[PDB]
């Protein structure tokens, strides 16, 4: 469970917003792309790659568990890619209820940000800080753990 | 120390290379973006206070620790800006050897990326990864689970 995400693609403001998360934890991380390519997951994926341990990867969608650029990349990372299957079906509901989540703390930093890409950013901050443990401290505290 | 890091701005390929490092351990993080603005210091910090516990950044330059957008996310991140002037000499050596080691990486794997972009987040991937004995990676996450408990 410690190298375990899942890929999350949701959509705001005419854009789209790629998200990682830890699933141990409820840690994320996020980017806002033009639209969801191949190409945009593959380098989404080694930028996560070299910044956690990541083993293993529930894509989001079939064409990009499909993509050769994203195979590519799994490759090159040393990622074992699976489908994002809620066998589990709870999977979908805590998924949808992040989504939502994320798109409220999005409305909340909207005075404060002009571009989406930073309220984005801004989201993640308060996502991975929030208060009992935060996401940020449960990741950390469960690599650790796995190390040691 | 476990939430203090150092800003470090590299050029290659007339593109520029932000760089974030973690000072207790040798982890980084970095981009590629056209120029060295505030803004995009600026944006660059909020993505890495969302993601790890910065508490203390030492900025790379004057511009960029006088930028009003950077002061403000450093304001918004609940981060303190400080300088990075290197009282201890050996600090500048450390930041030059590692932007010759990024260099030498990103020339390696020139075969494999056709945008520098791409080439620069394996470097990251390698320099994190890399056994010294323990890596960046492994030794950062030790250094804060430490300092929760
Ligand atoms: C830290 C934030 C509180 C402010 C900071 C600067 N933005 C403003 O001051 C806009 C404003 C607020 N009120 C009136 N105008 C956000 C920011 C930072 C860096 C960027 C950005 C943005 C962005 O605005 O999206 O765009 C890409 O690089
Ligand atoms: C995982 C890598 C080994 C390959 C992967 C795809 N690239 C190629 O196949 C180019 C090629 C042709 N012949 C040899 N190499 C890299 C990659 C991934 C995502 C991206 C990229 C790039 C990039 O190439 O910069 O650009 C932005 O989004
Ligand atoms: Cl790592
Ligand atoms: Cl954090």
């Amino acid at each position: 469970s410690p190298g375990i995400w899942q890929l999350d693609c949701t959509h705001l403001e005419g854009k789209v917003i790629l998200v990682a998360v830890h699933v141990a934890s409820g840690y994320i991380e996020a980017e806002v792309i033009p639209a969801e390519t191949g190409q945009e997951t593959a380098y989404f994926l080694l930028k996560l790659a070299g910044r956690w341990p990541v083993k293993t990867v529930h894509t989001d969608n079939g064409s990009n568990f499909t993509s050769t650029t994203v195979k590519a990349a799994c490759w090159w990372a040393g990622i074992k890619q699976e489908d994002g299957i809620p066998y589990n079906p709870q999977s979908q509901g805590v998924i949808e209820s992040m989504n939502k989540e994320l798109k409220k703390i999005i409305g909340q930093v909207r005075d404060q940000a002009e571009h989406l890409k930073t309220a984005v950013q801004m989201a993640v901050f308060i996502h991975n800080h929030k208060r009992g443990y935060s996401a940020g401290e449960r990741i950390v505290d469960i690599i650790a753990t796995d190390i040691q």
